């Protein structure tokens, strides 16, 4: 009834933060620091430092994983658990053994390793040191620790990615308070975000340096949430375009097409916000756009004109151009907060394949995150969510339509295989095929897990 | 220049709740309930879940305690990790391989097991169907625990206990509200210290049914604090002489003399609240003293008489005969809110030397607890806890004082080895010669740790 291609992935996605605890690890990122100074930040002050138990027991979580159908799993090595030294990017020995263990367990349970080197975890020491991702001598020092992850597990890794989301990174960081060190400050985030498109430009080259293989490759992970604009009125429209631009031109083009949307930086520049660029590091963007790209997608952007002028005397924001829309008769995920739109899998879709060269991508992250599930346990503590079955059934038929339209999607990966730590949320919204109790780290499938397998069985519903 | 007898046994204690954390265990004990029913009782929320992570890190923790000077090592076996069926003691195979890996694992460090059966772990679930220690069928069930413990591991270990402090299940369930279920009922916690009592003896006749080598003893570990009356005031006297018949006498003399106080029964079946027992009962509990003592001092404790008269309208507690003193003049701790009074030991020693036959004991547990020791790493990471050497030269120093008067001590058990949690008060103080940075489980020993290692070399200080 709904059908997908001959070879398309299933996947589950996690990160290492969120999974692994902090077990033995060196350095403290930017969440360790967070979180060993303010846990009331966090709910029921849950932090990272168990999480859900990966470090102590990968063998049988992969192993579950495999159960529910997951044919490749994407995750995230730490920074802070790899690297002895930053300056040199010096080897941590249990940390090298560690990643070893987990990807030689992923091949022997019959999982394909997709492997992220960056997911919101930038270490805190790289920040008190040199600001972080404002330093492109820390750009260095991260391409350095690429290097590493390249030579030591690229003999069984073929599918690579520099980054989850980016733009997370930008907003968190230095836009909202989203993140420690929770800056607050316009013209570092356009900074930021040209320092992090530079280091992923530079992490491809390096890659393809060093790979030895054809079917090595290494992506990119984004949000490509499109933004709808409120109504037709010229400042609801202008609002809209400039949402679009910033929050996915800003790294789409320079990561696909090579260079910074044309636009963008004229507006940049006329508010004199922006980034300090050579023409050596726009060469190297222009040279190594990704292989591949990975969609994050969860749910639409609608905007409408801001309450203010923009001339206003206010400090500089993204946010002076355009202003959050709620519709009305939305449908919503209330219980986390967002609205439920599948048709903006199709307009993805779409999008990457007229104007984006139709390069190979996959959903990277798409889930339903459900709080207090236990409520929905049947007899054998087995939750019965449903609710998330409809809600990968609603998105599969739309990213269906995006690839008999013929747009070159090629695998599937749900956020998450298993109940994994959400940052300051912690484990109040679950999203796993498996449920993950927390305070014995027991896990089991939910319904959705067996659905999963069976999806992949007939590769379609 | 302070010297011990020839054999002294050098050693630390915990527990099991207090260390393993509860990764993959079958069944909550009361705190475990506890803490995820109302976290907000636990210092920074900081539950049982993880606790010094001893389920994962058993082996290099054993490595550790080793070289800290650890001989013998006391801790308890989880009867909520071991059992699968509580009716049957039928066996939790998971369970029963982890004891057996860490009662190896000992052996092979060179570290004598010294294996307790409960540290305050009641499975909630017993108390939900039988209301807990107050079923004598509870009761049944703890022996049959029991006997499953003595079949498995008494090839390996020759030292057991059956309860840590019986008094603090007491106190805590059933008096001021410590531990889960937080009952306050004086007549139900009369019957609770008999059901503890009887529980005791009844594992002790198992015990040596069981037994197969001569070597293999079991005892009871209680606190013996003296009960220092205020003044020589009528008043004061006789309430210093309840308050040691109630806080030492009602478990002291059915261990080791095989009967109860007389003047306590006296006292409680005035009052109409004295427990039910029965002939057979209390002949099993004449028939089955302990065969050693492990004894429990931290600080000293004073009374005086009550504000008001024993006789007024209001609900038997085992207070309306004794308040709390403190004494002008007294040396503390302040910050802990503890009186120093080192020859308490020397006391204790004298009263099981004259009255309770001399027989063999130790100091089961005695140790010192410091908030944010933090403030003491010089930078090679080492917590310069002088004051923990300080304690314990002046401790030892007078139980040196009761040895050598002729009490029967053998053994001196530091609390604790590691930090490890405590209860709703968490890691909010420090007791351990090895320090636990508890965000990674990290562990490094301290200065006391390397103290305590040359005591046990030189046999003195």
């Amino acid at each position: 009834m709904v059908e997908f291609p001959e070879g398309f992935v299933w996947g589950a996605a996690t990160s290492g933060p969120q999974t692994e605890g902090n077990f033995h690890k060196q350095h403290q990122n930017v969440f360790d620091y967070w979180f060993a100074t303010e846990p009331e930040q966090f709910d029921a002050g849950v932090g990272p430092d168990t999480a859900s138990n990966f470090y102590n027991d990968y063998d049988h979580d992969l192993a579950l994983m495999a159960q529910a159908g997951v044919q490749g799993l994407r995750t995230s090595i730490q920074w802070t658990r790899l690297i002895d030294d930053f300056e040199t990017a010096s080897l941590n020995a249990d940390g090298v053994a560690f990643y070893n263990h987990v990807i030689d367990s992923m091949l022997a349970h019959h999982i394909t390793p997709y492997i992220n080197l960056h997911h919101f975890d930038l270490p805190v020491a790289l920040y008190d040191k040199y600001h972080g991702w404002e330093s492109k001598h820390v750009v260095e020092l991260f391409v350095k620790f690429a290097e590493q992850c390249f030579k030591l597990f690229g003999d069984r890794v073929d599918h690579w990615y520099t980054f989850n989301e980016p733009k997370v990174v930008v907003d968190g960081q230095y836009l909202y308070g989203w993140h420690y060190p929770q800056v607050i400050n316009g013209p570092k985030a356009v900074q930021v975000a040209y320092n992090m498109n530079l280091a992923s430009a530079k992490t491809v080259a390096r890659f393809h340096e060093l790979s030895v293989r054809p079917e090595q490759q290494i992506g990119i992970i984004l949000n490509l949430t499109p933004a709808y604009a409120a109504s037709d009125d010229p400042a609801d429209l202008a609002a809209a375009e400039f949402a679009e631009l910033w929050s996915n031109n800003l790294f789409l083009d320079p990561a696909v097409l090579g260079h910074f949307p044309e636009k963008l930086v004229e507006r940049l520049t006329m508010d004199g916000v922006l980034w300090d660029a050579t023409p050596t590091e726009l060469a190297i963007i222009a040279a190594n756009p990704v292989d591949s790209l990975g969609v994050n997608y969860y749910h639409p952007f609608r905007v409408q004109r801001p309450d203010i002028s923009p001339k206003s005397l206010q400090p500089w924001m993204p946010d002076i151009y355009f202003k959050e829309y709620d519709m009305p008769g939305r449908m919503m995920n209330v219980d986390r907060g967002w609205e439920i739109y599948p048709q903006a899998m199709t307009d993805i879709a779409r999008n990457i394949q007229k104007n984006y060269g139709n390069i190979p991508w996959m959903i990277s992250e798409n889930g339903m995150g459900v709080a207090g599930e236990e409520r929905f346990l049947d007899k054998q503590g087995v939750v019965q969510d449903d609710y998330r079955i409809d809600f990968m059934k609603e998105h599969l038929t739309a990213l269906a339509k995006g690839i008999a339209a013929g747009s070159n999607c090629q695998g599937y990966f749900v956020w998450s295989g298993i109940d994994c730590w959400s940052w300051n949320h912690a484990y109040h919204n679950r999203y796993g095929l498996i449920r993950n109790d927390i305070h014995t780290q027991t896990k089991t499938l939910k319904k959705s897990a067996k659905w999963f397998a069976e999806l992949g069985e007939r590769n379609g519903f």
